[PDB]
């Protein structure tokens, strides 16, 4: 009857908690990306290499060794976008595995319930596991949301530096415009009183 | 007990990522039909932010013009802006999918408990529980599908990020334009920005 878990026990409106998650990440778009290493462990050396931010080949660096400040900021933005997306992928990968196990468990319980509705205790034990898996999936979905919000914030931060790189305004005004909170809609939000 | 749904796990995930990476400079697939979202709020959030005319006008007026320089970064700049826009869009799409995933996950858990109560009370209602479980079975496959779509969107974002960085790092790289073109459009393989193609143009120490 009352199962239990250690976790959370033509229009599709956006959930209010999703909006809140996005808005809070966007209050400070230039921050470190949350690690997902402990909750969504990467399952292999291959995935591991493919998930890490790709390095600039030494071969290319050999042929290189005042927008340099811009160049570093743009690189950082792109690196964070990649990192936020890699994390979302790691989570999605975990979700796939869980969705699958949950599916196998449902069939199992169905098979028990069918073979004479009396082995309730067994089927109810299996359902208790599925219920937990469902809670986990809902939590994983909110983590995916958070990562997307971070990726969107980094993209935005990058475009802010890019669009201000050639105009002649004090570093103060440029910095103010670049770190300002983001609300979606427009790139700079709208510092009406720039001067 | 015959459950059904109308339409190498790790291997499958790798395949999708690799397929998207064969052409990193490409338009993103739409999620509007499969993962529709509504509200003035989500519309503002999901669309790539645009530069406002008052800020754009201000930037322009503060942008000096003359002959001299001649080295207009315009090209590179457009490539970088496109990469960051695509990164935003790929992420926003993954967000729409995630939103649906939260909804389905929560619905699935309410159904599981409903089935639990049925078989907990008078087990005789086997067919009743089976119909509830048949629905949870579908929701679970939906979730697996959504997870693969999220993986796809993430791979696209990573591809776009990598494209942006290839243009950024080749900018002041003292190599010919033909070599730069080749490295930039090469398939992305992970590990390094140009790995898999780099050696075909520059040997290592």
């Amino acid at each position: 009857h009352s199962l239990t878990t250690l976790g959370v026990e033509p229009s599709f409106p956006l959930h209010e908690s999703i909006l809140k998650v996005v808005e809070e990440e966007w209050q400070q778009i230039d921050r470190q990306l949350p690690s997902v290493a402990c909750r969504y462990p990467v399952s292999s050396i291959e995935a591991a290499r493919i998930l890490s931010v790709p390095k600039v080949d030494d071969e290319i660096l050999g042929f290189i060794s005042s927008t340099e400040s811009c160049d570093k900021h743009l690189d950082l933005a792109l690196c964070r976008s990649y990192e936020a997306a890699a994390s979302a992928l790691q989570i999605a990968a975990h979700t796939a595995f869980v969705a699958k196990s949950l599916q196998a468990d449902i069939s199992q319980a169905a098979q028990i319930i069918n073979s004479d509705p009396s082995d309730a205790q067994q089927a109810l034990r299996i359902l208790n596991r599925t219920y937990d898996a469902a809670s986990y999936l809902c939590d994983a979905a909110f983590d995916e949301v958070r990562m997307s919000a971070c990726a969107m914030g980094s993209s935005t931060m990058g475009r802010r530096y890019l669009w201000l790189k050639d105009c002649k305004i004090s570093p103060a005004s440029k910095n103010k415009l670049t770190v300002a909170p983001f609300k979606g809609g427009t790139l700079f939000g709208g510092e009406v009183h720039k001067v």
